């Protein structure tokens, strides 16, 4: 039999409720990945399978004390198959899990978390954002927060915004969302509608798995939808966090900077460069969350051969674009 266990939603979120999840928890939603549970119950890994690798999505989700037992017992379950692991997108602060192990680390980029207590758009050098949000507020537009179950007639309508976002591009999944009416009943949506009531764009809120932390996940708008959108959504999206009563906000994942000052090789500077567009939600450039002047949050990928590391985020860019062979 194949390792790990098929998706199984209502297992899933009986688990991340019962024992807590982390970043990339909800994405388990999709139904794309495989699941290992620990022996304890306390612990959770989800991966998908190329070839002969495993790619592991974050760190595990659950009771923190359970994380080394699962990353042990799911390493080993994989060595009976003979099958390479790598643990993508984990955070700095678990690297002691994977050491142990002999894995090493490559910093992907960072994720911008948003103070929404101190965050504003009344300061002096915000009047760039403060005349996007008056202006979006002068043509009329309104943001709301709806609730799940959603109807046949409110999807249709998030699905007509999100094919012409989409364009001629199709889906990309594993570490990001897709269009699935199953995944998106598991979250509230927001949306933004013009005067005539009619929706120009949409974004999913991903569920509190921190302390007063939110994000969203998918973030689509039609043709119709004025200049300076997603600045506008975000700044509507910060107003409600924190009238809510969320401290932070997670942006996604930003391309890292360029230090200031070699590992670098040709084959890996190519690889990299390539991939910018699979890892970076929203926008590609680090600019447009750091205007918000957020506090980086760097993520990992967790490897065992750094001469194999080109071919690894190649792999694992393929398995966002939704191909495995
Ligand atoms: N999951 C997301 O961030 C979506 N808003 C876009 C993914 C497909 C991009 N071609």
């Amino acid at each position: 039999k194949e390792i790990g266990e098929e998706p199984d939603p209502e297992k899933l979120e009986a688990f991340l409720e019962e024992k807590g999840g982390n970043a990339l928890s909800h994405l388990g939603f999709l139904g794309d990945k495989r699941f290992f549970y620990s022996s304890d119950g306390n612990a959770l890994i989800q991966f998908a399978k190329v070839g002969q690798r495993l790619v592991v999505l974050g760190d595990p989700s659950g009771r923190e004390d359970s994380f080394p037992l699962v990353i042990k017992e799911f390493l080993h379950a994989a060595d009976q198959k003979g099958y390479l692991v790598i643990f993508y997108q984990i955070e700095r602060e678990d690297m002691a899990l994977y050491h142990d192990f002999g894995y090493r680390f490559f910093k992907l980029g960072e994720e911008a978390i948003v103070d929404l207590d101190t965050f504003t758009i009344s300061g002096k050098k915000r009047a760039g954002l403060r005349a996007i949000y008056n202006r979006f507020e002068r043509e009329g537009y309104t943001f709301h927060v709806e609730q799940p179950p959603f109807s046949r007639e409110f999807l249709n309508e998030l699905r007509q915004v999100s094919d012409e976002w989409l364009g001629r591009k199709k889906e990309k999944g594993f570490s990001l969302g897709f269009f699935q009416e199953d995944y998106l009943q598991k979250a509230p949506i927001a949306v933004l509608k013009s005067e005539e009531g009619e929706i120009v764009a949409f974004m999913n809120i991903m569920p509190m798995y921190r302390e007063g932390e939110i994000s969203i996940d998918l973030m689509r708008y039609s043709k119709k939808a004025p200049k300076g959108i997603m600045d506008a959504l975000f700044i509507y999206l910060f107003q409600w966090g924190k009238e809510q009563g969320y401290t932070a906000f997670n942006m996604g994942m930003a391309p890292l900077s360029n230090v200031g000052t070699s590992f670098w090789t040709e084959r890996l500077a190519a690889v990299i460069f390539n991939n910018v567009s699979y890892m970076y939600s929203f926008s590609g450039l680090r600019s447009f969350k750091e205007k918000y002047k957020p506090v980086w949050r760097g993520k990992y990928l967790a490897y065992r051969k750094n001469r194999s590391l080109p071919v690894t985020m190649i792999l694992v860019t393929r398995l966002i674009g939704r191909r495995t062979k």
